[PDB]
């Protein structure tokens, strides 16, 4: 497959954690430094109902769903599935929020890269009906049987958009906060029964978190979720909004974010009415950075950018004029530098500090949308 391996020194493991089993419990995919590097065998889109969900999102049918499943049902992503957690160290932790029509597995290039640099990543699956699909269990016996209840994307009427997107960003923030609590709780001995029966022993996570080093990151709906989560939850020490979609946020949020905030935008997606919300977060007393990736489209941040060929990708807008690997290294490296600065890490990420300032042939400092 063409999802890139991570560039950092650690090998990368992957597993899923759902707790509690209910529609109100937490559901996340974890990426983490693994002890060993035995095979890059993780299944990318691990269930057929995601393809039905994804098709429902693209406004098509049962047939497109079956086509996607054929194209992608067996694609892997470069992480050792259920591999042991690399011991002897406390890792900084990232909570990741997916965009509208996505789900927890679709930003593995980001997650796997961060994990190869020593982060644990918890990519959350939202149950706000913004995911194409997701699932949960109606009772503990259903979880033992693997008897999943599915939840599919809600389509909205224009008259619903403002209220519902807002309610969803609030729930989303609460899901980020709650997923954080879950990991923090396991970090500190909380016994936990994974609703999914997986080989990875969640006890490995006991005493594995550097609890002061917590960031929230997210793409597009997930960008808005970064900002909301930051405003509510001070355990998150900084934010990185990947081509945020600002529309869901209420006016109240803007004055309420003390933590450092990084906007990494695609050249081809942004518009003034959206950029203007981003500019409202700026204040001499706060740290905000913004860079724009030259030749990039919105989809450059998610994994479908790696799923097809140049020509098809370009025509479907999964790819822009920049190389997908070039784009995702620029985003990841900038991110790593930002994390090192605002989490106080003692690594070598500050070598890409100039990428925070847009100092690359493939970056614009700030935004091409010059609206002030
Ligand atoms: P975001 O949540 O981006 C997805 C396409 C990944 O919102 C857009 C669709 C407006």
């Amino acid at each position: 497959t063409k999802i890139p391996r991570g560039n950092g020194p650690y090998s990368v493991g992957c597993t899923d954690l759902m707790f509690d089993h209910t529609n109100k419990g937490t559901f996340l995919r974890l990426y983490y430094p693994s002890q060993d590097n035995d095979r890059l065998d993780t299944l990318w889109i691990p269930n057929k109902e995601y393809f039905w969900g994804l098709s429902k999102f693209l406004g098509t049918h049962w047939l497109m769903g079956n086509i996607l499943r054929l194209l992608f049902g067996s694609m892997t992503t470069p992480a050792n599935w259920n591999s042991p957690l690399r011991p002897g160290e406390k890792y900084p932790l990232v909570v990741f929020s997916h965009g509208l029509g996505a789900f927890r597995t679709l930003y593995s290039a980001i997650g796997i890269d961060l994990a190869s640099h020593g982060f644990i990543v918890a990519a959350v699956e939202h149950r706000d009906r913004s995911a194409s699909a997701t699932y949960y269990f109606k009772d503990q016996s259903a979880a033992e049987i693997g008897d999943k209840s599915w939840l599919y994307l809600r389509t909205l009427k224009q008259e619903e958009e403002t209220h519902i997107r807002n309610e969803q960003v609030r729930q989303r923030a609460k899901e980020c906060s709650q997923a954080l609590s879950l990991i923090l709780d396991i970090d500190h001995g909380k016994p936990v029964k994974n609703a999914l029966d997986l080989k990875f022993d969640m006890e490995q996570l006991k005493d594995s978190i550097d609890r002061e080093k917590i960031a929230v990151i997210g793409h597009s709906f997930g960008g808005a979720t970064v900002i909301q989560t930051l405003s509510e939850d001070q355990r998150f020490r900084c934010g990185i909004a990947l081509d945020a979609w600002m529309f869901p946020l209420g006016d109240e949020v803007y004055s309420r974010i003390p933590q450092p905030l990084f906007f990494i935008n695609s050249e081809y997606f942004q518009y003034p009415a959206n950029i203007i919300k981003m500019k409202k977060c700026y204040s001499p007393d706060k740290e905000r950075k913004m860079i724009t990736i030259r030749g990039s489209v919105h989809q450059n941040f998610a994994d479908f950018t790696f799923a097809t060929g140049k020509i098809i990708g370009h025509m479907l807008k999964l790819k822009g004029d920049i190389d997908s690997n070039v784009a995702i290294d620029l985003s990841n490296k900038a991110s790593l530098a930002f994390l090192q600065k605002h989490l106080g890490l003692h690594k070598d990420f500050d070598q890409w500090d100039c990428l925070i300032e847009g100092d690359d042939e493939n970056l614009i400092p700030g935004t091409n949308i010059n609206t002030t």
